[PDB]
């Protein structure tokens, strides 16, 4: 971030937030380890104003107390010697903050954190996958009635441009039988396969479901289907993914392994630098964007990859399409079809597996300035004046 353009006097007015609301368009439902996650959907929104200007975006663990202590400090003196938002802010403020910083320059995030050395003007693309396949078939009792079913979810997300997908397995860890649930995990991608078809990227995502040897059975039934990564088949332990990356050698099964959401294994990237590990998945919220600049830069530097997480808030996926433009080894925005009351998103469009990013200043997402300002004052907060 170049921040050699921001006055000394440009100061903290008001902080202000709220919670839109929201629905996906297919209700989701459970996945390997817990039930239905449902159809309504929520964002914490905080809306700062800095030198008579606002921006807007994603804000967690903010308290008014908080934001009280922040109102009339120097938006410099928010950052780094080294042009980074302090750690004591990311959380709160960041995205806010970036957005606010791409309305008073007029440009969009991803030209404020690239670090670009050549001209821009380039239309930012990015790639992303449909994350929507949970286990929407556990009232079927019949495993071609559950693929036919999965398969048609997948046809949805097909038809509104999506061309990569992330397919729930682990059904036999808790919500199914082990083996019926696990022949019918192999049944459904398989099918969603056929759907995707030769050029279409297939995840399968366990969420620690399976264990070592679930995971190899598994793997090799799926052998003839080119999987694009296996996430979080088991909690991450070196030792245990070490052995699958020797098994996954040698039998030629190329399949990356990815991991890192929720709360991780401490020394996970550790294990990533050593070869046990290929793609990251920390929270695009939590750490947040400027953390993953920062991580995404070390990723790059022993040429692991990118896939921050996002699910559970709609924010998230366009901010991971800005993250892409500073992080080398990007994979993908996680997709999920939301729609927010109050968070236009139409600049946005997806086509072919791939999201395009407008152009536009901050987040290129313009907020509905008096619901948000409704529901501030209904149940939110506000700190601060004009
Ligand atoms: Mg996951
Ligand atoms: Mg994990």
């Amino acid at each position: 971030l170049n921040i050699t353009g921001i006055q000394s006097d440009w100061k903290v007015e008001k902080i202000e937030f709220a919670k839109l609301t929201g629905e996906r368009a297919r209700s989701a439902g459970a996945n390997g380890r817990i039930g239905v996650h449902g159809k309504s959907c929520t964002v914490d929104i905080a809306r700062i104003t800095i030198d008579g200007q606002t921006g807007y975006g994603s804000s967690i663990h903010m308290t008014p107390e908080w934001a009280e202590d922040v109102i009339g400090r120097r938006l410099l003196d928010l950052f780094d010697d080294r042009g980074r938002l302090r750690e004591a802010y990311r959380l709160q403020l960041e995205y806010p903050v970036l957005d606010w910083l791409g309305q008073r320059q007029g440009k969009p995030v991803y030209d404020l954190v690239s670090g670009a050395h050549l001209e821009t003007g380039a239309s930012l693309v990015v790639p992303c996958y449909d994350t929507s396949l949970y286990f929407d078939d556990l009232h079927l009792a019949d495993e071609r009635a559950a693929v036919a079913l999965m398969q048609e979810e997948a046809m949805q997300g097909y038809a509104k441009g999506q061309r990569h997908f992330k397919i729930k397995v682990g059904r036999g860890g808790r919500h199914m039988p082990l083996w019926e649930g696990t022949k019918r995990d192999i049944a459904i991608v398989r099918g969603i396969s056929e759907v995707a078809g030769p050029a279409g990227k297939i995840m399968i995502d366990a969420n620690n479901a399976y264990n070592l040897n679930l995971t190899k059975e598994v793997l090799a039934a799926l052998s003839d289907v080119n999987l694009y990564w296996l996430e979080e088949a088991f909690h991450e332990d070196e030792a245990l993914y070490e052995d699958l990356k020797e098994w996954l050698g040698q039998r030629g099964q190329n399949v990356l392994i990815a991991d890192g959401e929720g709360l991780a294994s401490p020394h996970l990237i550790e294990w990533a630098t050593r070869g046990r590990v290929d793609v990251l998945q920390y929270d695009i919220i939590w750490p947040g964007f400027t953390h993953w600049m920062e991580l995404g830069e070390k990723l790059d530097a022993h040429g692991l990859r990118s896939a921050p997480h996002c699910y559970g808030n709609a924010y998230g996926i366009y901010a991971s399409g800005h993250l892409s433009a500073a992080v080398r080894n990007f994979e993908f925005v996680e997709y999920d079809d939301i729609t927010i009351e109050g968070m236009d998103v139409s600049g946005y469009r997806i086509e072919n597996g791939e999201i395009h990013v407008p152009a536009t200043p901050g987040f290129g997402i313009v907020f509905d300035d008096e619901l948000v300002t409704y529901l501030i004052n209904r149940s939110g907060w506000s700190e601060g004046h004009h």
